């Protein structure tokens, strides 16, 4: 069909390090190797047969880990996993930027989390469980479990988060605990014990996961989980709670509540709240996050037919003519100015604030397949495969149907060919999803 | 004179635990016994020589960090210090979170905790508290929690809205100076009575390091006059590079309006809030004065300060002082950045409000600088209202002339700042008690 | 002291020489060609100095490139039409390369390029003496050419020249379309000058007519439109709407209600200006600096008007000069008025750029103005202010802010005309018998 000029395009963004193949390139007309943007090419190079590239990519990321990262005067942490790197040659050599060198210094929290995903989805889909029981493989879980799971003045179970701590690197503002660092913790949690060996320390890090895992899952299910019955309560709620025993948990103004959650709410389905803090409640709808929470099964099977039954129902606002946006709905005049902090490359239904982004295409193919829904992700398909070629794979979309092709947007993405080619695979033989999936 | 009255105010706030004095209550008519809030009551009984009731607050609060807490089914961080605790009838009972408002997180308390062991053993000379082991466990605890690895990129401690005197949504999180203040100056005081034994000799070569990045981060990053806003309306965007000027790619274009007429040719201040594309640029009091405590603003810096106090007078101060924070949230700011939030309106609570107790704060500062008069001008405004009004909570307004729409008559920390400022200005020789060099 | 030395040193540094010959000064020395409205501060330092000889040049080059082939897509561009700025191609053969507007961003016309030609060549011929210049065929044919551009009939009801948004000093989307203060002050000022050395040969004796003609057009319509004083303002606010006659008091229909809110505070009671533009039901009542200064040289506003300007200065100092003299124009446009007249414009923010920002080289007209009405402490407290921080922050293009306290968001450092109207400025104090080469009566 064409989807193999898709693997044209997959396989002439290979970065190589010494002969071995390292990475999938940004973009190919973002010049360096990312590790979200990494992960569906690992994807489809994974159940396509080709492992060798996700295996030299998963140990020269930890190779970066054990490296002395300082920022002006500051040690950075053990743990700490790069957001890119690039290679020279005048004599190869690799070039990590950890967010020293990121545009207004943000923290690739994502990254590791990513790592562990990956490592999880090579040892499933290979089956060789011998490069995720090698001591470095397991100096790289400890390290990354270790910068999350450690002890602080933190009254929630989920991790704090700076702005830009996700895909989204831009002040948007996703501070505080965005549902898309909590999936893709619990998520990573999960797969960390599917593959971590109990050493003397070993065996309390893993107790240490556990618990975790549990106060995540009932914090999650709990507070994050919203539906038309759950809005009404919250509407109905009263305020100053002061005691042990509250129900307004998060003392939220219910007359703060946007007007658009009200219309937006259908009468059957419901997803998870953006953000959810000390008196802060972000109810935008994330589609990263919701699908995360679909594969790491963070949400019920109830949950997932509620999101699938909302995807269906507000389909062209999540939608539209171009799947998929990354949130939904966006800001605009105040909230822009003052959320944004006045940055223009978010505009209105752009970039990261309500912009289609076709990369996450396989996300939701693959939560579709997890959830019995199919149909939702040929639906999405069909509607990528008549316009993603035409356009010369855009990074991104603009507009609050997806029309328009970002104001911004590099053609011949890397990442946004790969989901199409990961998605397509997942369609035709579902039975990679345990790759990405857990239950 | 007749100033013992706040002395009668201050003595009548008195909780005891088992016959011993354990600490002040927050209001007198907030009614439990809390760090932030007996901070000014412990420096007043410290100066006034009696420090019996401060050791007991150490201890005991110390003995409720070592308690099992837990959060629906998360359990807290073991060096986590409660934000308040009240005596049942004879039962100790805490909140570390769980029962306040929105859950929020008392940052300060242990960096309280430490400040007020140090203010302690320098008023007493008595080094042996701080040399017990409880104390010192308690000390490494809490330094353990903030000098803990993690994925920041900043130096900085990464915090939560509603971490320290503003217990409500206000936009604090990241990086507010206040947190990283009373952090700078709980570090510098950990080092002056850590041992360095077992591991005291490891967490002390921690505390330095981070030291050195702090007052590197603090100075050059969140210090601005004019000539530093100057230069950040100059800035070019979307520099990718480690030789960048624009670190945090700040829009030029977002700064508020309200700062470049509010910036004098003399003096400076210290930034609210930065971090990734973040730059708060309001001007907050227990901040500032706490970097000039802590020596961690220089010479010239804090001289700076006391330049746009005494420039800007009116809008800091009014007609009563202190503000907390310069300058308030109004409209579509104070509907995205509180969550229409009801208690914090125009020149209200925390969103522009006056409150008294920071007085004291504004007197220690004054007296290291060198500029008792501005304290002398601070005091002499403040005790024409202060009595008369059965000393509120806060006040509210531009000038602060009306009292705060949900203040409760007669706060102990609004008594307690007061009284400390006088005796402050009274004998100067106490500002070691409460700062560093 | 000899600070005006080093700015003496920057002006020198800044000149331009073409296979030998000095041709004019740069813009920018660190706009990086040698534009018209830039080489007039520059050209009257030097004319004041007494080394004339860059000015010939610079009059002389500019008419020959008013006489090359322009074109723009399609469009061959008009005869008359005198380029915005040109540059050398060095390095050791020179070339001329001019921008008529092709280049330009936003492809915007420079309308006043031929009236600051015009004026500067009788301010040559009136520092020099040396009517050879003026009366030279080539110059007379230029001075022909740019008239007959303006001077051209039309569809036009008004005796003011139409424009484009951008064709003045403020080359960028401000709201300057129609008939701004400063395009026609420049119009009128340009027509006085062309009749004080144009030969009655010819066709000459048919344009002075046409010159003559028009300029009692114009005298008329800016002195009972376009300037406002408080009775004026109150006249307008109690003015009735829907006057279809020949004999109409709201002859432009303007809404009472429509005028802003800050220009009954902004008026005082002694003192007036000519308002920015007036149109078919519009008019735009924002003061424009480099307008009334030229109104007041060119003696297109009375005497009883310019000490009303004088006035309206000492009044209203702080909105208008501030710390940091001059504001380009009074107030600026925020937030929904910025979106619309502007287009969303970034270099025209709050109190920046073109849209509220203090210009030091508007220094010069200020003064000059100052010295023909009568009132020179004004330009001496002026020339203390710029005198106190313009060298210390190394000649800036412009400056930013309420009072001007902030350098220029973009603001080039070592502005060629910055360091011009300063010594043009001081030249004027220390001799103010120089006032003739740049003003009428």
């Amino acid at each position: 069909p064409m989807m193999a000029e898709a693997w044209e395009a997959l396989r002439r963004s290979m970065v190589f390090f010494r002969g071995q193949p390292v990475g999938t390139l940004a973009a190919v007309d973002y010049d360096q190797v990312f590790v979200r943007d990494f992960v569906p090419s690992a994807l489809a190079f994974l159940m396509n047969g080709e492992p060798d590239i996700v295996k030299h990519f998963l140990l020269k990321t930890l190779q970066l880990q054990g490296w002395e990262k300082r920022v002006d005067r500051f040690k950075l942490g053990e743990g700490v996993m790069p957001a890119s790197f690039k290679v020279l040659h005048d004599t190869d050599n690799i070039v990590a930027d950890f967010g020293e060198s990121a545009i207004g210094r943000v923290a690739p929290v994502d990254s590791g989390f990513w790592w562990i995903i990956l490592l999880r989805a090579y040892t499933k889909s290979t089956g060789d469980l011998t490069l995720s029981e090698t001591p470095e493989c397991q100096k790289g879980m400890k390290l990354i479990l270790s910068l999350c799971l450690a002890e602080g003045f933190d009254t929630f179970p989920t991790l704090l988060c700076a702005d830009g701590c996700s895909m989204i690197d831009r002040r948007m503002g996703v501070y505080g605990y965005p549902i898309e660092i909590q999936a893709l913790f619990f998520m990573a949690l999960r797969s960390a014990l599917s593959m971590l060996k109990p050493d003397g320390d070993g065996r309390e890090v893993i107790e240490r996961i556990v618990k975790r895992l549990h106060a995540l899952s009932f914090h999650m299910r709990n507070y994050f989980w919203l539906d038309h019955q759950n809005l009404n309560d919250i509407y109905r709620f009263k305020t100053e709670e002061y005691s042990h025993t509250a129900v307004n948990k998060f003392n939220v103004m219910p007359d703060s509540i946007p007007e658009w959650v009200f219309d937006f709410m259908p009468l059957r389905g419901g997803y998870f709240v953006g953000n959810v803090g000390p008196a802060h409640m972000d109810f935008r709808w994330f589609a990263l996050g919701n699908c995360v929470s679909i594969l790491s099964s963070l949400a019920t099977p109830d949950q997932s037919m509620a999101i699938m039954d909302l995807l269906e129902h507000r389909w062209a606002e999540l939608v539209g003519e171009m799947p998929l946006k990354i949130c939904y709905p966006c800001l605009e005049g105040h909230e822009w100015r003052i959320v944004t902090g006045c940055d223009p490359k978010n505009t209105r239904w752009s970039y990261h604030n309500g912009g289609s982004w076709p990369v996450l295409l396989w996300q939701l193919t693959a939560a579709c397949i997890k959830t019995g829904r199919p149909q939702i992700a040929r639906r999405a398909v069909d509607l990528i495969e008549s316009r993603l070629h035409r356009d010369c794979w855009p990074e991104y979309y603009d507009g609050k149907l997806g029309r328009y092709v970002g104001k911004q947007a590099r053609k011949y993405q890397t990442w946004s060919i790969a989901g199409y080619l990961v998605a397509k695979m997942l369609l035709e033989d579902p039975s990679h999803i345990g790759m990405i999936s857990l239950e």
